[PDB]
């Protein structure tokens, strides 16, 4: 009858806290709308993005909406609902810097990720291993701090996130993404999910009905247009 969605609110404009602490950001607007649908009332539970899949497992909350992207690891794990929306990865770093998203330019250099995400995985893989300082955060709040205090020469996060939760705003005024989107399948998976426990077939049935009802009378539109002036759904 209530449903438990944990959420790491340090990820702008999708899951962040207001000035007084309510959550807001497009996935809680998805978040809350789904379960309008569904009649059910829901809870929201503050978490470091890494806690959130073991929360989920232990039963302490029953869904994850926090730019969960579906990855063949994730499914071996969990459940996912539908795709919420699209979510490409990609480098910031200061305003004219010659960084790219490659071995050759960042070795050497500190790079900071988000510790449980994608890009950590992909960065660990593919960068720390070869002698890149990657630098493993526990939110993301921390990463782009760092980054202004010159701690970092660059971050790898979800690419939306990056662009209206830090690069549009006064503190990444002096920022800038550090080339084109990373594309690797593999590791980025096939855009975000409501994250769920692979027994729970009614709950995601019940999520993926009301995602395709709010989807088709436009309200996912609605929603998408207080936040976006593009497509963030993707294909
Ligand atoms: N909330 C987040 O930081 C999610 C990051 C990324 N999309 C992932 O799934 O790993």
């Amino acid at each position: 009858q209530t449903v438990r969605i944990g959420t790491d609110t340090t990820y702008a404009p999708f899951s962040s806290k207001d000035a007084k602490g309510e959550f807001i950001g497009f996935d809680i607007d998805l978040g809350n709308e789904m379960c309008k649908r569904m009649q059910v009332k829901c809870t929201w539970v503050a978490s470091d993005f890494d806690a959130l899949i073991p929360s989920l497992k232990a039963k302490k909350i029953d869904a994850i909406i926090s730019s969960l992207s579906i990855t063949d690891k994730r499914q071996q794990e969990i459940a996912f609902s539908d795709k919420l929306y699209a979510a490409d990865s990609r480098l910031i770093a200061a305003k004219g810097s010659p960084i790219q998203p490659t071995l050759e330019s960042l070795k050497g250099k500190h790079v900071g990720v988000k510790q449980g995400s994608t890009q950590e995985a992909y960065a660990n893989d593919n960068w720390r291993t070869k002698g890149v300082d990657v630098v493993a955060y526990a939110n993301q709040d921390l990463i782009y701090s760092d980054l202004t205090a010159g701690r970092l020469d660059a971050a790898l996060q979800d690419e939306v996130a990056a662009s209206e939760g830090f690069l549009k705003q006064p503190a990444g005024k002096e920022y800038a993404f550090a080339g084109p989107s990373v594309k690797d399948k593999k590791y980025f998976g096939d855009g975000t999910g409501v994250g769920l426990r692979k027994d729970d077939t009614e709950l995601k049935a019940a999520f993926d009905k009301a995602l395709t009802e709010l989807r088709q009378d436009g309200t996912y539109d609605k929603m998408a247009k207080k936040y976006f002036d593009f497509n963030v759904y993707g294909d």
